[PDB]
C-alpha cells in the first residue's frame, strides 16, 4: 500500500506549496503604525499574472499617480525615488546589494522579491510588512508594486511617503511627488513573460513550485494501485492551452473580500478535443495519455516540459 506518487506531486499541492490564493493573492495581514493591512504571501510565483486597468490603456507596471496635474494616470508601481529603487534591472540589483553576502547564490525572481521587501513603510520600523513585485523575465527588469491590491480591505497598503531599507546601514527614501479606477488579474499575452511575486517567493522555487505544463500527462487520483480519473471536473472549451491555463486562472484560490489556496487550481487540457477540464482537488498522480497536457494556475501559460 502507499502511493508512489507522492514525491513527483508534491510540487502540485498548492495548498502546501503556495499556501495562499492565486488569482488574488491577500493570503496574510501586517501592522502597520498600529493599522493592520492585507499583503500578498504565497510562497510560489504566478507565471504570467498582471493586472488589467477597466477604461484605460495603461500599463498596470506604470508608477503609480503622483502630484495632482490634469490627466494624472499611471499604475501600480512605485514612482521615482532617490536614489530610485524602482524599476531596477537584474544587473543593478546584483550590484547595489554587492555588499550583502547573502544574495549570492539568489536566482533573478528571488532576488526581486527581496529587494522589493527591502522597503519598510516608515510609519513602523518593526513591520513586517513587505511589498510584492513584478519580474519581467523579457527586460530582466524588477518592479516593486506600490499598490498590492489585485482586484477592485482589498490590500490597498499604507498612504507611505517615506521609507526606510531593512539593510543596513538603514537608508531613508522618500517620495518625490505625493501620491494620489476597476481593476482584475488575468493571464494576458502581454503579460507572458511577467511572474507576480509576494514578499513570500522561497528561494528553491525552482524545485517546489510549478512553472511549466507537462506534457502527454493527465492529473487523477491515487485509488488502490490504479491512477484514476479526477470524480468532479468543470469542462470548458479551449483553442489552445493558453486559453486554459487562462481559465483555470481564473477560476483559482482567490482571497478577494482566505483561500489558503484551496480553489478550482488545476486543469487537464484535451488537445484533440479542445477541452479544460478544472477541477479543485489536489492530484495525487499522472496518468499517461498522449492527447493531454496538465497545468496549474500558477504555471506559465505557454511552456511546456
Amino acid at each position: 500500500m502507499g502511493n508512489p506518487w507522492t514525491e513527483y506531486m508534491a510540487k502540485y499541492d498548492i495548498e502546501e506549496v503556495h499556501g495562499s490564493g492565486i488569482r488574488v493573492d491577500l493570503g496574510e495581514d501586517a501592522e502597520v503604525a498600529g493599522t493592520q493591512y492585507r499583503l500578498p504571501s504565497g510562497k510560489c510565483p504566478v507565471f504570467g499574472k498582471g493586472i488589467i486597468i477597466e477604461n484605460s490603456n495603461t500599463a498596470f507596471l506604470t508608477p503609480v499617480a503622483t502630484g495632482n496635474q490634469y490627466l494624472k494616470d499611471g499604475g501600480f508601481a512605485f514612482p521615482p525615488t532617490e536614489p530610485l529603487m524602482s524599476p531596477m534591472t537584474l544587473d543593478e540589483m546584483r550590484h547595489f546589494y554587492k555588499d550583502n553576502k547573502y544574495v549570492k547564490n539568489l536566482d533573478e525572481l528571488t532576488l526581486c522579491s527581496r529587494h522589493a521587501g527591502n522597503m519598510i513603510p516608515d510609519n513602523d520600523k518593526n513591520s513586517n510588512y513587505k511589498y510584492p513585485a513584478v519580474y519581467d523575465d523579457k527586460d530582466k527588469k524588477c518592479h516593486i508594486l506600490y499598490i498590492a491590491a489585485q482586484e477592485n480591505d482589498i490590500g490597498a497598503g499604507p498612504v507611505a511617503s517615506c521609507f526606510t531599507t531593512r539593510m543596513s546601514p538603514p537608508q531613508q527614501i522618500c517620495l518625490n511627488s505625493v501620491v494620489n479606477f476597476c481593476f482584475r488579474p488575468a493571464k494576458d499575452i502581454s503579460f507572458q513573460n511577467y511572474a507576480y511575486l509576494s514578499k513570500n517567493v522561497v528561494d528553491n522555487w525552482e524545485k517546489v513550485c510549478p512553472r511549466k505544463n507537462l506534457q502527454n500527462a493527465k492529473f487523477g487520483l491515487w485509488v488502490d494501485g490504479n491512477c484514476e480519473d479526477i470524480p468532479h471536473v468543470n469542462e470548458f472549451p479551449a483553442i489552445d492551452l493558453f486559453e486554459c491555463n487562462k481559465l483555470v486562472f481564473e477560476l483559482s484560490a482567490s482571497d478577494q473580500p482566505k483561500s489558503h489556496g484551496k480553489g478550482y487550481n488545476w486543469g487537464n487540457y484535451n488537445t484533440e478535443t479542445q477541452k479544460c477540464e478544472i477541477f479543485n482537488v489536489k492530484p495525487t498522480c499522472l496518468i499517461n495519455n498522449a492527447a493531454y497536457i496538465a497545468t496549474t494556475a500558477l504555471s506559465h501559460p505557454i511552456e511546456v516540459e
